[PDB]
């Protein structure tokens, strides 16, 4: 169980964003139903009042918490990958609009899942804002926890892959638009019971074998990290 508190821009904390620039759900409960509209931006998907300003090139940092800011972040059992997508806010998540900007499953060297490292990075991970058409966007951060993913939720509703999904409202101001945004995949829709990465047994299968659900990272993506950029206790 985990939620997003706010975002940083170029290492500058933008302040508490809950129900403000984040479309926050009432709680940190997982989404599990792959066909639910809840797969779009979780269970309380609606325009919230503000939208964070950025430029192409900027480093946008998501910040997750479990119960309170800079706490244990998310329970260690919840091993899994992490993705970020983007879409035009016009679409409100609907249609085939979602383009992936980032992916991190398992790191062979360090021998840690993305989530493992997110605990260590005080709940912070980042992407570099791409050169798309200025305007309003949604950035969808997605944690998949696989602690019960040896079953499918459709066949057993008290197990299955767990999605922790958070949509941030981001306004891109300065960009030259050298890589305009493509069409994307829909959510719900893009993940099924048969998609790879959705059913997987982390107790028997070695993490090295894990393949994250498609789609692939779009070519116009600029990376890419899971690491603390800010100190929240300093404020
Ligand atoms: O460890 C491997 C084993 O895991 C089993 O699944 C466990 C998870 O390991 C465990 O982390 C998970 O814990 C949940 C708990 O079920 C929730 O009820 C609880 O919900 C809290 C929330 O954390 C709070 O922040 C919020 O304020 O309130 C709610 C209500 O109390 O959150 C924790 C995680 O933080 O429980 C799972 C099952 O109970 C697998 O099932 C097993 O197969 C694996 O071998
Ligand atoms: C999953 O969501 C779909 C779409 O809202 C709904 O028809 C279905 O009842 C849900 N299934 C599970 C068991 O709930
Ligand atoms: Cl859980
Ligand atoms: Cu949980």
């Amino acid at each position: 169980h985990t939620l997003v508190w706010g975002v940083w821009v170029n290492g500058v904390d933008q302040g508490d964003g809950r129900n403000i620039y984040i479309r926050s759900p009432p709680n940190n409960n997982p989404v599990k139903n792959l066909t639910s509209p809840d797969m779009t931006c979780n269970v309380d998907n609606r325009v919230v009042p503000k939208s964070v300003p950025v430029n192409a090139g900027d480093t946008l940092t998501f910040e997750w918490y479990h119960n309170t800011r800079d706490d244990d972040i998310i329970a260690s059992s919840h091993h899994g990958p992490i993705a970020v997508y983007i879409a035009p806010a016009a679409s409100n998540g609907q249609g085939n609009v979602w383009v992936k900007l980032f992916e991190d499953a398992y790191n062979v060297t360090n021998s840690t899942w993305a989530v493992d490292r997110l605990i260590t990075a005080h709940g912070q991970h980042s992407v570099v804002v791409p050169h798309v058409a200025p305007g309003d966007y949604l950035f969808r951060a997605e944690i998949i926890a696989l602690h019960e993913a040896d079953s499918l939720y459709s066949q057993n509703p008290i197990r299955g892959a767990q999605f922790y999904i958070s949509c941030a409202q981001i306004t891109i101001n300065s960009s030259d638009d050298s890589t305009p945004l493509p069409a994307g995949v829909p959510f719900p829709g893009a993940y099924t019971d048969s998609t790879p990465g959705i059913q997987f047994n982390i107790y028997t299968t070695p993490a090295t074998s894990y393949v994250a659900p498609p789609p692939s990272v779009w070519s116009g993506a600029l990376g890419g990290s899971i690491a603390q950029v800010g100190d929240a206790s300093l404020e």
